[PDB]
DNA sequence: AGGTACCCTTTAAACCTACTAACCC
DNA sequence: GGTTAGTAGGTTTAAAGGGTACCTG
């Protein structure tokens, strides 16, 4: 387990959070995922030795650290591998908050307001607990290795493959490959990186989600990336499939109607 | 006051299709 | 002509993101 598929992983499906209660603060860093991929987040948990997975919620599972103590680890670990996605922001938000417990300075009336403040500016804001505290606050704050794509594909990626309705080609169809990674509108900065790490693939916009989309001889590329730095996860069971299809389709085989009905076979058991 | 854990609710991620364009020429 | 590609539209859940109560101090 590479130390940089964990920030790559945690940039895209990692969530640190603030919470406040009846004033109580405490913070929280967890990822939750499908359950059929807690093996996942045991590997994590071993990798990092610290935190505990659980039931949340329904054919999911979530990993969380939420001792104080346990969460140094975590903030050791991501300064010298820092983190690229605007999740960075809540980070150092999350971190300065750490700082504040670290000197238990949030048993005062007054840290307890320098701590909301960086809550406000977290992943949504303040909920309810707007006219609580209705004193506002705030000030939120380039690839690093190739482990770290990796590691945010093998989480917010997607590998497919496509049968289009072609009335040209003799089968009628056309069998392609795709790959693609969603991200939000807002991280321009990292999408447009994306392309530029490759210096091809597509950027589309779409529902304020933005999607690197990657040409078969591009699509071939990154196919040999995943041996340089495969995904990791069930995830993985979908690569090979399509790792396969790159096979039983660069051979001519994708334009014989005998081999797209066994390309639909393969398609029709994957990501489902 | 710090754990530790049973829960919860929407939405940004993943996943789908089907047509145009610009391609081997 | 036949294959590619780049595009427009989709659907749906697995996330992206939250809570508060319970022991033990
Ligand atoms: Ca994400
Ligand atoms: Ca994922
Ligand atoms: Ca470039």
């Amino acid at each position: 387990i590479n130390p940089w598929f964990l920030t790559g992983f945690i940039d895209g499906e990692g969530c640190f959070r603030i919470s406040v209660t009846k004033w109580r603060v405490q913070l929280f860093f967890q990822i939750n995922l499908h359950e059929k991929d807690r093996a996942l987040l045991e590997s994590i948990k071993d990798y990092l030795k610290v935190g505990k997975i659980h039931i949340s919620g329904k054919n999911l599972v979530q990993y969380r650290i939420q001792t104080f103590d346990e969460l140094t680890i975590l903030i050791k670990h991501l300064k010298e591998y820092p983190l690229v996605s605007k999740k960075r922001a809540d980070f150092e938000l999350f971190n300065t908050a750490h700082k504040l417990i670290k000197n238990n300075e949030h048993l005062n009336k007054e840290g307890i307001n320098k701590l909301v403040s960086l809550k406000a500016s977290l992943n949504l804001g303040l909920s309810s607990l707007k006219l609580a505290f209705p004193n506002v606050i705030a000030t939120r704050l380039n690839i690093p290795d190739p482990h770290w794509l990796s590691g945010f594909a093998s989480a917010e990626g997607c590998f497919m493959v496509g049968i289009a309705k072609s009335s040209a080609s003799s089968t009628g169809y056309q069998v392609y490959l795709t790959f693609i990674l969603t991200q939000h509108v807002r991280d321009e900065n990292l999408m447009k990186c994306l392309v530029d790490y490759f210096n091809w693939g597509r950027l589309a916009r779409k529902r304020n989600v933005y999607e690197y989309q990657v040409k078969f001889s591009d699509v071939e590329k990154l196919l040999s990336f995943f041996d340089k730095y495969p995904i990791l996860g069930e995830k993985a069971k979908d690569l090979q499939d399509f790792c396969s299809v790159s096979d039983l389709m660069k051979s001519k085989t994708h334009l014989t109607e005998e081999g797209v009905a066994k390309i639909r076979k393969i398609k029709e058991g994957m990501n489902r």
